[PDB]
DNA sequence: CGATAACTCGTATAA
DNA sequence: TGTATGCTATACGAAGTTATC
DNA sequence: GGATAACTTCGTATAGCATACATTATACGAAGTTATC
DNA sequence: CGATAACTCGTATAA
DNA sequence: TGTATGCTATACGAAGTTATC
DNA sequence: GGATAACTTCGTATAGCATACATTATACGAAGTTATC
């Protein structure tokens, strides 16, 4: 069609309207839908309802996670709607098998995993264990954790903090100003305040590294084997790295992780996030207050992030034991 | 013509719904059809004008609002899954439905909920049944101890099975809740019996000896003698477990009226409702509660504790200062 | 047209799918529109932009309130859309004129009046002054006024309260149950609980009048010259009545409604709502707690119910004088 | 008024509609027409300079144009303003609007993102809090210059009532009444909305009254009740009452600028906005003072006329009373 | 009986 | 009274006015 | 005549909000209507 | 001059 | 990462069952 | 033999609760890169 090739053409020219992470996944599900589609002798676009339904099932057979099967059907979907042609999920065949796959796989004993938690308990420990270090590497990481725990920001949002983004409350606490996050991109921003405790842990790392040199510097940066922080203002620390700072401080206190190859065996990016999220509910904070700390818009999600207490647990058990 | 194809695919993957949905899908299609041949109307495809006369009918028969909607609901799905117009996209249907809802709620119809099986009740049922011996009066006190200690649905309480059970060095059981019923389980992946409730559950495990095979289901049938008949193929039915509540409630307040009101005696939910209500009384924050049960909206939990003294209101607090 | 005679029919057919006063007012408008339409030689249906406009213009001349003209324009649009036609407020002309008529009025001086407040301080007065009487109607009127300011319910709702609707908390506080209000209609409904002191003034009138001999008995009912009750289950006390009860009680203390033809010169239906709303505001109750105490689902209405403290006022004044 | 809805360009009924919108012009705010005209004017010149057709607008061009503004360095709220007016021009004349088409829509979304990442961020008024009133008051309360007396009256009334500046330049004497307590009370007719969410009267404190009464008896504005409360004052320190001409908003914004220039000195040399008090400084200030002294968000919002928490919060966001919950936990 | 306390209708305006 | 982005103010540098130094 | 305090007007850049939609309630003086007195 | 500390990319899966 | 509404699950009188009493 | 106790299985009437839609982000092992030891 003329129109379909213009709609598509329109999109690529403004591809940056979408998240780079969206492109990465569109191209991956695309080349993966193309491969199969070829080694089966089928047309890959516009996608025929029946052929996709098949594909989805091959993905079930491959033993892939539900949510991965989704994302695939999902990117095939955007690719179309954006082209202005009806989507695969617009046919009963795709629409249903998808639910089936979501049903079958659920009972086979499959649910969604979620990051190991990094709670206050753990903060106090790691803090007191590296509180007294004098090394740049440590001084930093003990500041990256306090922020992550206190502000509940995602790791990417943190890699982005620039020094000119920090200001102070009158009483002393710090204030980071966050602009773009996973679900809000505006000029009004939002101010996430650290505490007095963490404020000092950032402060120590600020001087000990020297980044307050150019306000346009990113607050966090590399520290090479020689122990010297190498500030910058064009390249930020990869998320892969902050992810690393987690794994490490757990391969510190508890060393070597399993040979299971299972996911979330040690701390990762979301840990502090789900961590504080727990400690709050447990401390009895209101629903709205938890929503602000997290940056969530509805009970629906806050509610998700809770899997809660276990050992003796809490709630009922604490109630039964008079 | 084409619809017949949609219909076959609609079936090819019948797996896409709960066995429990199909039941009502047929149960209603059955009823709709019955009404059609008796008044002279084609039951499929449905024509608004007709559906409307049918809906206004279920009102007369006295069926409650929330039901008329399940009828209408089901009808819709039947047409949508077939390239066809639902009946609710028609101007006449949606028009009467509003008529009916306002007419019924106005005529004084009301929605009810389970009778609450609070702690006060678990304590009074623990006594007279505590020092029993009968291989049943044991299984019953253990099932109840669980229903209140986990706000697990009666259906999940069936599927539980030995393997699933394990222990915490605290000395309290901890039922692994494998095979949830939602991809993202807002309820845990591990419920944990208290201290007493554990002990009470152990008793029934030895006596019944479901223990042997781990695939066996924790609870089971118990014949007129007083002996457990373990098994790992058939689970102790939903109906069964409901009755267990029905009994205990008959054993303390006699039997039901002559009337037909529902919730005249504890049923499956009784457990949760009580649990909820009590945590409220204590001081547990709504999120903790919402989580302990496994809830996601919040109205439903407020629905339960709406009549406590704490959740009275702000004007009250203002008048009593 | 042919269809339009159907749509209009279906409509009149299940006319019970709309409120009483919706239809009441719909006709009343077509009866003003049809009028002006005859005497001016203009078709009345389908209404032509210009015509509607000339009319909306007329009403502004006849001195009507913005809010009123808006009702006329509104009813006119329901009839057209509900019958399958484009709305007259769909034409660049009707809408711009409607927007103009407001702007001009507001910019002149017009503003929207609101019920005279019946604060917590008006309760206490009306109480020690009727608290001791033994009359059959002074006992009623004081419960109503109690349930009114205490529950915030709208009079039409109050009228509908049947005895089988009341239940009790263990603390012993009546707890009325409403199911149909201006904003929502369902089987779930909400449960307004009364204070202790006020649940008492009800436990009274229930007895003294004994409307409690048949459940399906409206908690509130007429009194007669002789001071005798008069229960029912097929006749609710008139809303027009409850509006009276307020005036009366206002007379009782402030004399006679001065003659100025103006509205809100003495207590009326909403006087309890605006009242309570304002007291809570002052007292310092939160937004989500006020919203709930009045059946509102959004900050922008609670806010709409306030035109706070006069004279020495509050806030800024209190703030500067301290 | 408009650019030049063409002899052959404005084709058909876009002429009908357009005529209509102009017939009922009083339907939009004066300040709205000002922008609409200003945007067409501005789009029109880029179209001449760049050789494009100015109306109806073609997407591919509106897009090239929005990417231009971005480059000129304009802000995102400014670019949406341009797109917005252009949209009305079209919709209010019958044609299908820009950003009703894939290209404009997408570009716009892209412009927004890019800009935020370059860390562009909104500024708000510099607060005129209560400790500023006090400092500014302990200084000009000893002056007898008639100007000063006027200004101090204004600053007082401004902080005390949280009224917009345009709203103040309309308060006319006949509007000032008295309270049994001896403190003025300003009725505020000619409000801003059918439903005046802020009130129908504002009461001045006892002290802010002493401050306004001394301007009233030195200017002589009482001579004619219809007179505006505030007015000019010339080279010679002499008042000049009127009932037809109100003081401009520009001038009130000037009283704020100068009152800041007085205490803190000449203004910094960059071109940044909000480097000295402006018309919103008091509303913003008062908002913070109320928060700091424990006042319910409803009570605050009504004091200002706000109706959307999202705003009065953007003022008191960096207060300590709002540091959040995770800070309360971490802090034993 | 007729005079009265105590209570359906249309238009205007707020929720 | 609840659900849908689009109108409507202020910011401020600079140029144009008008009565007093 | 000029120079100049103190404005008013302008025009473009940006912050701050406010209403259309689609019903559903109340306000209130006037008739109309029961059972008491 | 290696050896080593400390940091792109493709698929899978959560938010 | 959020939610109106479209699927899921319990309620329960009553009929079949299958081992004990 | 005949009468339960204790259950399964039904069908319809009602409560309860959670998803499709459209992006945007994190998990993590392997491979690559650059100062420094
Ligand atoms: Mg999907
Ligand atoms: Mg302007
Ligand atoms: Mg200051
Ligand atoms: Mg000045
Ligand atoms: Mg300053
Ligand atoms: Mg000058
Ligand atoms: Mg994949």
């Amino acid at each position: 069609s003329d129109e379909v090739r213009k709609n598509l053409m329109d999109m690529f020219r403004d591809r940056q309207a979408f998240s780079e992470h969206t492109w990465k996944m569109l191209l991956s599900v695309c080349r993966s839908w193309a491969a199969w589609c070829k080694l089966n002798n089928r047309k890959w676009f516009p996608a025929e309802p029946e052929d996709v339904r098949d594909y989805l099932l091959y993905l079930q057979a491959r033993g892939l996670a539900v949510k991965t099967i989704q994302q695939h059907l999902g990117q095939l979907n955007m690719l179309h709607r954006r082209s202005g042609l009806p989507r695969p999920s617009d046919s009963n065949a795709v629409s249903l098998v998808m639910r089936r796959i979501r049903k079958e796989n659920v009972d086979a004993g499959e649910r969604a995993k979620q990051a190991l938690a990094f709670e206050r308990t753990d903060f106090d420990q790691v803090r007191s264990l590296m509180e007294n270090s004098d090394r740049c590497q440590d001084i930093r990481n003990l500041a990256f954790l306090g922020i992550a725990y206190n502000t509940l920001l995602r790791i990417a949002e943190i890699a982005r903090i620039r020094v000119k983004d920090i200001s102070r409350t009158d009483g002393g606490r710090m204030l980071i100003h966050i602009g773009r996050t996973k679900t809000l991109v505006s000029t009004a921003g939002v101010e996430k305040a650290l505490s007095l405790g963490v404020t000092k842990l950032v402060e120590r790392w600020i001087s000990v590294s020297g980044v307050a040199d150019d306000p346009n510097n990113y607050l966090f940066c590399r520290v090479r084997k020689n122990g010297v922080a190498a500030p910058s203002a064009t390249s930020q620390l990869s998320t892969r790295a902050l992810e690393g700072i987690f794994e490490a401080t757990h391969r510190l206190i508890y060393g070597a992780k399993d040979d299971s190859g299972q996911r979330y065996l040690a701390w990762s990016g979301h840990s502090a996030r789900v961590g504080a999220a727990r400690d709050m509910a447990r401390a009895g904070v209101s629903i709205p207050e938890i929503m602000q700390a997290g940056g969530w818009t509805n009970v629906n999600i806050v509610m998700n992030y809770i899997r809660n207490l276990d050992s003796e647990t809490g709630a009922m058990v604490r109630l039964l034991e008079d």
